[PDB]
């Protein structure tokens, strides 16, 4: 299940938070829009860039203590807060965080692997929650 599946990304982390970031940026082209530099470059090309492979990791590592610190795919108010609060966030609506979750999932179904995907998609739904409830546009 959830837990489980925290395992299983962490066991991997680098080539999952690059290839669901991937998915996420080639399912939704205008949020590449967020992060000028990767506009007109292949996955490879993203995959080659320093700043691409270290935030997507630096993403993932945090989503999944997120991820870990919840209950029943609830996260903590407090990592909520975090999320809105940072600066690198100024830009940012609930629905860039809706989108990213929405591209996750799909991976997930499409995987070969036991994801349990409807956990995801209902922490997706409860992140995007608490981001709204912590003051997120
Ligand atoms: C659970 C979801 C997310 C987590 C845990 C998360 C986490 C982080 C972290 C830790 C950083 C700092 C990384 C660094 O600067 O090296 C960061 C930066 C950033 N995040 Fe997020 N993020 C999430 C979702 C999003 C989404 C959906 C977007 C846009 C659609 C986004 C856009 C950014 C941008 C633009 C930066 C800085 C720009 C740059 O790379 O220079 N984040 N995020
Ligand atoms: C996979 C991508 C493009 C990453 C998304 C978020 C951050 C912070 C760095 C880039």
């Amino acid at each position: 299940g959830f837990k489980q599946d925290i395992a299983t990304l962490r066991g991997d982390l680098r080539t999952y938070a690059q290839d669901i970031f991937l998915a996420f940026l080639n399912k939704y082209p205008d949020e590449k829009r967020n992060f000028k530099n990767y506009v007109g470059k292949s996955d490879q090309e993203l995959k080659s860039m320093a700043k691409f492979g270290d935030h997507t990791e630096k993403v993932f590592n945090l989503m999944m203590e997120v991820a870990d610190r919840a209950t029943d795919c609830v996260p903590l108010a407090s990592d909520a807060s975090t999320l809105v609060q940072m600066k690198q966030h100024s830009g940012l609506t609930t629905g860039n965080f809706e989108k990213l979750f929405v591209a996750l999932v799909e991976y997930m179904r499409a995987s070969g692997q036991s994801f349990d995907s409807q956990s995801w998609d209902r922490f997706g739904k409860n992140l995007v929650s608490a981001l709204s409830s912590a003051g997120m546009k």
